């Protein structure tokens, strides 16, 4: 487009891959970039053109609202700010949940698969120890090494 | 900026790790350092500009508020206090519960894994003596022990 | 400070360890001590101020409340004393369930642990009698107790 | 004090032990005495300044209540009485659930204890009868029977 910037490349990393990975559902695949400015000068000079740098509020009414005589009332941003915070650590307690529950599902699979392969990589030492003396007292009379080592050796 | 002080380090050694590892979410990284003046003067003299050592309300309703007659009341700091207390504590025992859970979770991982190792030590060297006697017999007619490590050793 | 008193060692003995160990969350750490006076002589005379032997109440009006004719009641102290006792039990039972819910976990460790440590110290003694016939039968062919105790002996 | 009575070796024999042992949670440690005085006569005489035997209710009235004409109620001792009764046996019940728990979790205790302690008992059992052939056959070459006993002998 009219300023393409470098978002391209970060989009075909990012790919379609949805929430999860070890990060509490997303890590920090990015890197902590500097600082913009040096100073504050009122956000970005003319580019920002923002009020905080001379707000200076400073007055419990914004924060926690106030109400004149004769009704007339305004709500500060603090109550609607606590709302957003619950909101957002809800659903964060809430992947939390999930991801304990896909990780102790996933244990115990590790747990009985690495157990079964435990006992197969036993049954079948105790096979060819048994076969050994098979096929080292009479080769000739009794069959060879391979044929049970695929066909009698356990998956 | 002006004054970097000495904070240019403490974010590069505090890189970007959440709460966890043995601390209750996060032990004394940091060193303990002198207290600044034997002297409260008034906070930092002309910089605080406090009214630690004058205020001095020593007021029994300011806790528990009062109201005059015709309305007119007020609510006394005790009750934000209580509040406050009340979700600190709140907070402080759900984390409490999530690190008793995961110290349970990684116990018993702990314990699976320690079990496996006896077992798999004790089934190797059972086989190791096993196949000693056979390279000790026979040398030409049966493989080399390195052989029975590097192709029949349980990992 | 103009008055530090002897403060000191029990904030240095104290340490910022939390409620548990053994004495329902915080035992008798101090040592006991003899009263300030036998008699009472009205608290601490001038700096005490109290009015312990000049109330004398012994009314029922102030313990249970009282309403006059035409509105204007007092409330006793029992509601809040029973209040006060209702959370400090409440706060008690809780700490008492924590710790009862620790205790039978660490005895699960306990049992866990010395199960191990038995089976473990039952199989090093098979390994041994089994090695020792060898190391007695032939001492030249064989491999000596060195080579058993330092890699052919459970942890 | 003026009347210290003999209160004194009670407090140094209830020491600061919390409710338990076999009683319900705290058993008759104190013994039986006889009646002060085989008649009321009037409580304590003039100490005790009672109407035992001078009230005499014998009035549904007094234990049911009763409302006279342009209200001016009064309320009986029934309700106050059925309200302490139903406090005390819910906190007995209490008491009674936590002890049960309790007790169960020392018959655990005792029941895998002694488990252990009897297969520890026959496994030191199988390991001196099979010593016992071995420092019977030839004691020069083989140990005695008190290094097996120090050493390799379970807890």
């Amino acid at each position: 487009m009219a300023y393409p910037y470098s978002d391209m490349p970060f989009g075909v990393e990012l790919d379609t891959s949805t929430l999860g990975s070890f990060g509490l559902g997303g890590p920090q695949t990015q890197l902590q970039m500097q600082m913009p400015a040096v100073d504050v000068n009122a956000a970005a000079s003319g580019s920002g053109g923002f009020m905080a740098g001379f707000s200076n509020i400073f007055s419990r009414d914004s924060m926690f609202g106030g109400v004149a005589p004769s009704g007339a009332q305004t709500g500060g941003w603090v109550l609607p700010a606590l709302g957003i915070g619950q909101a957002v650590f809800g659903a964060i307690g809430a992947n939390r949940q999930q991801r304990a529950a896909r990780d102790q599902l996933a244990e115990s699979r590790r747990q009985f698969d690495m157990n079964y392969g435990a006992q197969r990589q036993s049954i079948n030492t105790n096979l060819e120890d048994r076969q050994r003396a098979r096929v080292a007292s009479n080769p000739t009379a009794y069959e060879s090494v391979d044929s049970y080592m695929e066909r009698n050796r356990i998956r």
